[PDB]
């Protein structure tokens, strides 16, 4: 329900004055409740206040990828009724391996459409714990499948684009679309690693760490694209649990980041955390004292609702600082058009025929077929038109449900690889072959017998919910059960035979990659509900494949190599560092690989320029119109991509960069810009711009400081330095963005 602004009992009440200023309607509100009406209002499920007209609120929604289960969520018990499904995109991981910001923001847009047509239904909130910004830094993470991937550039672009396209643009220009919250704020990329439990882990981060890897893309997301929410995690940083840091977040996100009036929820329940088990104050009172007091305006649990009372009247908080809270969650419902007449908000007017729109269905399909990488071919994919009788094998094979991943909603439809082959028109001899992990061989034999007449075998397998998970980390990156061996016992066959990798952690592949009876290799993800169109679209050739690996895919042995709690990147005495960007060893597949159905000769389509004066650098940021020196340009290159070979095909063109100059020891790569060259027909050259800031070339010294060192860089434009450039910056080193030092 909305308050009743035209006859309710705050219909004078300045926060139902609908040309007010925002924050002066929230300030009315919060001046005419009790203190202790306020504090029964600092958590997610709110009551309201019933003596004012002011109706129940549930700040816990979820949206992912798409409208999605939640205690705020409501879907309908009746199948085919109005709200009983919405879009279910591919998970962000393959989202992320598109490379296509533009589409980033479309599908931000189809789920702000849906999620306020279900909030016009009762049936959702206006208000979305999405998205997950924390990188997928260690390959091992249950919870990466719901990132970009491991690249903080990536992140922050696709942080940006989404973010923009939930809230409707760059600011709340009549009102909010939906709220977005990006979430887990500080260090948080591990669940349950060997006993290390999210909720009582100790994340011990440099200073240079924290402001290069763990927080740029919260850069993005609340200076960049001014997001209305960030969660405070559930772990602590050095010692201090998230949502009980002033230093995380006054400094950093309040301060640094600019989230201003903005409000800050824990995640859920991690300030009764702060207490039990982080045991960093000594009764739950004072965790949420110190949890208020340091930021975290609303409780993702009962612990508030519970104790601010007490702690007000313990001295340990003020009523204001509870007023200043309830403040900030009023506004931002406030700019939501919560107190505002529905007859001027069209989004108030979005309904069930806005949900599953044949243009949303067709973006979801989209983003499966850009997300699914082409990992190995040897001219097998496409298929051969003469393939008619293809065996599917696999505990993938007929997967639906699996291919939402996790924090997903119900879709429409679930289309299987199974399901998309017989669409196709094949003759599908299906065996489910064996399970995702188990040593039970009774399934073989069937299988067997299902590919020993087959034109080609499909086989798709990998891990999913049951082997990565929130609360379940992975101990090995290696295939689970004995899926290889089953796959050995195929390719004994000689037949045409494609492997289909799925799940949102790479798996150990590089057996696969060595034997010649495996022909081809995808990685799929987590595809979404057209997963399998997409994916056989992309085996017949119907559309050609062009996504790339978001995360790396690293050697099993690499969870020897490193223990998931250490959060340092640059190696060390005992580890061979993280990420494509410091990685010492060989990784079964880089970040950024992927294959196409046709050739590309890259070139110069500007000549490429040689040199730059720093201070003169810094000068003309002023005068780009961006809003923060990191920001503004340091070129743009143009790049000539011809289509060399005989079918159309689109381009990720990734640019590299490397450096010698500046802190010790430097990245080996870093990503510095990207963009998808659409359509290129045989023949036809594509001109490829990449726009390089600042803020992507300064270095991070010791102290989080970003500055621009003089020194020798060279930059490339694919994983296979396809073209190579070398440019040199001279003159004095100079500070690009500052750094909070830690209290
Ligand atoms: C809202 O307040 C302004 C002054 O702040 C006043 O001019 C206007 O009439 C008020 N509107 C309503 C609907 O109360
Ligand atoms: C706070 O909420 C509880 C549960 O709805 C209710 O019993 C209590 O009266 C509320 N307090 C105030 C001051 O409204
Ligand atoms: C929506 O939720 C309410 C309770 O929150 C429940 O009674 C109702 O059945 C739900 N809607 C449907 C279609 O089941
Ligand atoms: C909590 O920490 C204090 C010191 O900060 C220590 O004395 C106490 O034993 C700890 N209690 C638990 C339950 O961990
Ligand atoms: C609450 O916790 C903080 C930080 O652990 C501590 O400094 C403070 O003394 C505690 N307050 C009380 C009343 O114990
Ligand atoms: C494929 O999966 C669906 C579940 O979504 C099931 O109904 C169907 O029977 C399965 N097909 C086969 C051949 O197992
Ligand atoms: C394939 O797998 C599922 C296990 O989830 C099983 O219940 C199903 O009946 C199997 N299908 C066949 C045709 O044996
Ligand atoms: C497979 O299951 C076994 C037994 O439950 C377990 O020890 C192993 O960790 C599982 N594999 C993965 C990758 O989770």
């Amino acid at each position: 329900a909305f308050p009743d602004c035209a006859n309710g009992p705050l219909k004078s009440n300045l926060v139902c004055n609908a040309s007010a200023d925002p924050v002066s309607r929230a300030k009315a509100l919060v001046d005419a409740l009790t203190l202790e009406e306020l504090v029964n209002n600092t958590v997610n499920a709110s009551p309201g206040v019933p003596r004012v007209g002011l109706p129940p609120y549930n700040w816990w929604s979820e949206a992912l990828h798409g409208v999605a289960r939640s205690p705020g969520a409501n879907f309908s018990t009746v199948p085919g009724s109005p709200f009983s499904s919405a879009t279910s995109f591919p998970q962000p991981i393959i989202l992320g391996a598109t490379f296509d910001d533009d589409l980033i923001h479309s599908i931000a847009t189809v789920i702000s459409t849906e999620a306020r047509a279900f909030n016009n239904a009762g049936r959702a909130g206006l208000d979305f714990f999405t998205p997950n910004i924390n990188p997928f830094k260690d390959p091992r993470w249950g919870r990466g499948q719901e990132t970009p991937g491991e690249d903080p550039y990536h992140i922050a672009q696709y942080v940006y684009q989404l973010i923009t396209g939930l809230q409707g643009g760059l600011s709340p220009d009549p009102y909010y679309k939906v709220v977005a919250d990006c979430k887990h704020f500080a260090g948080y990329d591990l669940e349950d690693w060997h006993g290390n439990n999210r909720m009582a882990f100790n994340a011990v981060i440099s200073t240079q760490d924290l402001a290069e890897f763990y927080t740029p893309s919260f850069q993005s997301c609340v200076r960049d694209a001014h997001v209305g929410s960030v969660m405070c995690s559930y772990n602590a940083v050095n010692g201090v649990p998230s949502c009980a840091s002033p230093y995380l977040l006054q400094d950093l996100i309040r301060d640094h980041f600019g989230l201003g009036d903005g409000w800050i929820t824990s995640d859920c329940d991690a300030v009764d955390n702060v207490f039990d088990p982080h045991n960093y104050t000594s009764t739950l009172v004072n965790a949420s004292a110190v949890s208020l007091k340091a930021g975290t305006d609303v409780d993702c649990g009962t612990t508030y609702s519970q104790t601010l009372v007490d702690a007000v009247n313990q001295k340990l908080v003020t009523e204001d600082d509870v007023k200043t809270s309830m403040v900030r969650l009023y506004s931002s419902l406030v700019r939501l058009g919560y107190f505002d007449s529905p007859e001027n908000q069209p989004w108030r007017q979005l309904g069930w025929a806005d949900v599953n729109t044949p243009s949303a269905q067709a973006l979801a399909l989209t983003a499966a077929e850009e997300g699914v990488v082409l990992l190995k071919n040897d001219g097998t994919l496409p298929l051969s038109r003469r393939i008619k009788h293809i065996a599917v094998v696999g505990p993938w094979a007929n997967a639906t449900t699996q291919m939402q991943g996790n924090y997903q909603g119900i879709a429409p439809f679930l289309i299987s690889p199974l399901q998309a082959l017989q669409d196709a028109g094949f003759h599908v001899s299906f065996a489910n072959g064996t399970a995702i992990n188990s040593t039970d061989t009774s399934g073989f034999a069937s299988a067997l017998m299902a590919a020993k007449a087959a034109d080609a075998i499909v086989f798709a397998g990998g891990i999913d919910e049951t082997i990565e998970s929130e609360g379940h980390d992975r101990d090995s990156i290696e295939w689970p059960g004995n899926q290889l061996d089953l796959i050995e016992q195929l390719a004994a066959l000689r037949k045409p035979l494609i492997v289909l990798q799925m799940g949102g952690g790479q798996v150990d592949s590089s057996s696969l990659k060595a034997s010649k009876a495996v022909n081809a290799l995808l990685w799929g993800g987590y595809p979404g509900q057209s997963g399998g169109t997409a994916i056989v679209n992309i085996l017949t050739g119907k559309t050609a494949p062009s996504g790339r690996l978001p995360i790396t895919q690293y050697p099993a042995a690499y969870v020897d190599a490193i223990p998931m709690t250490d959060m340092a990147l640059r190696p060390s005495s005992s580890s061979p560092g993280r990420t494509y960007k410091w990685y010492t060893g060989t990784p079964v597949f880089d970040f950024g690989f992927g294959l196409h159905y046709t050739s590309f000769k890259l070139s110069w389509a500007a000549s490429p320029p040689s040199r730059f004066d720093i201070s003169s650098l810094v000068a003309g940021a002023k005068h780009a119109g961006v809003a923060f020196t990191d920001l503004a340009p340091l070129f743009t290159f143009h790049v000539a991509v011809k289509n060399s070979g005989k079918v159309t095909s689109d381009y990720v063109a990734l640019l590299f960069a490397h450096t010698t100059v500046g802190p010790s020891p430097a990245p080996q790569q870093e990503l510095v810009a990207y963009t998808r060259v659409k359509g290129i027909t045989p023949g036809r050259t594509a001109t490829a711009a990449l726009s390089v800031t600042l803020g992507s070339i300064a270095r991070v010294d010791e102290s989080g400081v970003r500055s621009l060192y003089p020194g020798k860089y060279s930059v490339w434009v694919d994983t296979t330095r396809e073209i190579m450039h070398t440019f040199e910056l001279t003159g004095k080193t100079t500070q690009i963005l500052g750094w909070p030092q830690p209290r």
